[PDB]
């Protein structure tokens, strides 16, 4: 196949979707074919639709979903509230495997953070990453508390031998305060920081988002993801 | 000795100090002698002094600490900003062991969450809990995202064979809401929920806080701690 990369985060609202869009944009500009999938999407009754947002920001057309739940809650709770079931583990894996292809970067966007239940019983994006032999890109904030959450998430990845592809700061303030600057230096001692997306990136138009994305990542790292 | 419990949280600002105070108050009312140790405290420039708050809310007098940094930052960053090192691992472990005594509940309050560096070099409250053979009480929120952070923290405790003494919800909203209610049910599927402190409890006077605390915890669990 190609390269499968799960995109997780330290939590919800940390920048998973905009990072997915930014990496997708950078890879497409490098001539890499990109697919993005969001196997579990909650909050659809609030307008949450991460695949649509990635298409809007990055131009990705190869978008794949599976489960959609109305309430903006954790998947298990949103499914319960809608009277629906979570997907099965093998259904999530099938979605991803159908996309995987030599030369293609397939990004698998999680729901919330790494240990959120996506399938019964207690199957998480970590388990899915093992099934499809994917590394994990971890989206983090620059805010107070990020170092603890990042180290917790990386330890959890290592516990199941899921390689960490690096960190991305989802929103980087301009100018940075003392806490944000300190956190960025400390994050870079824990793992490679692949990018720090400028605050407000999700509000850029298509052309400005593309330029931001190309400058945000190291071109050699993006090109090295897919042979 | 007695019973040592580290009191950690899924992060910072989740209610660790008020939970320390609440458990201390419930234990004191059960006739248990209580000490509270906050080895490292930051944010003292704006007035943060968690030991003073525990003393006022719960009446604890054995209040022990080693280091206080003015800036409201992670300990390592606050120490770097001040140009001074964090305390030594030996200082923290020995202070706690010295506080511990038969018939006493010694609560050790961390700074931020479980994997925060408290001593040089890279020593955390988890490492301290291993050294003094303490179980860990985990303070969690009721808010969106709490389940992931709680599961991550519990996995990290288990990875170094630190027993989990349960969870405490640091602030229970009024009215709760669908997410808070769902999270409270889900948290109980992960570990014992020992208490859920009403929102605003940190503003109570000592008498009102004691009444809140005694009702918040199961009296049999508190008495069983020592
Ligand atoms: O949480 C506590 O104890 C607080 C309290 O004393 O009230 C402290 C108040 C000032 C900062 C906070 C702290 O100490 C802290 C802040 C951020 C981090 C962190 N972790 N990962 N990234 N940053 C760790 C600790
Ligand atoms: O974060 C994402 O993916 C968001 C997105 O679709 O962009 C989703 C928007 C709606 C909810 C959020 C989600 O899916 C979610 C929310 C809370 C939790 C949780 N974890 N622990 N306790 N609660 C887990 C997932």
């Amino acid at each position: 196949g190609g390269t499968i990369l799960v995109v997780t985060g330290t939590g919800t609202g940390v920048g998973k979707t905009v990072v997915c869009a930014a990496l997708a944009s950078a890879a497409r500009q490098a001539g890499i074919d990109v697919a993005v999938c969001k196997p579990v999407q909650t909050g659809t009754a609030r307008g949450d639709d991460d695949l649509a947002e990635v298409g809007r920001l990055a131009g990705v057309t190869q978008l794949a979903g599976l489960a959609r739940y109305p309430q903006p809650m954790a998947p298990a709770a949103a499914a319960e509230h809608a009277g629906m079931a979570l997907p099965a583990r093998d259904q999530i894996v099938r979605l991803i495997a159908d996309l995987d292809r030599p030369g293609r970067l397939t990004l698998v966007e999680g729901a919330g953070g790494l240990l959120v239940e996506l399938a019964e019983p207690g199957v998480t994006l970590r388990d899915v990453a093992v099934d499809v032999a994917a590394a994990a890109l971890v989206v983090v904030t620059a805010d107070l508390g990020t170092l603890n959450h990042t180290k917790l998430t990386l330890e959890a990845l290592a516990a199941q031998q899921v390689s960490c592809a690096g960190l991305v700061i989802g929103s980087w303030p301009d100018p940075p305060g003392l806490v944000a600057a300190s956190n960025r230096s400390a994050l870079a001692r824990i793992a490679m920081v692949r990018a720090a997306l400028p605050a407000g990136a999700a509000s850029l138009d298509a052309g400005d988002f593309a330029a931001m994305s190309a400058a945000a990542f190291d071109r050699n790292w993006v090109a090295g993801l897919v042979g």
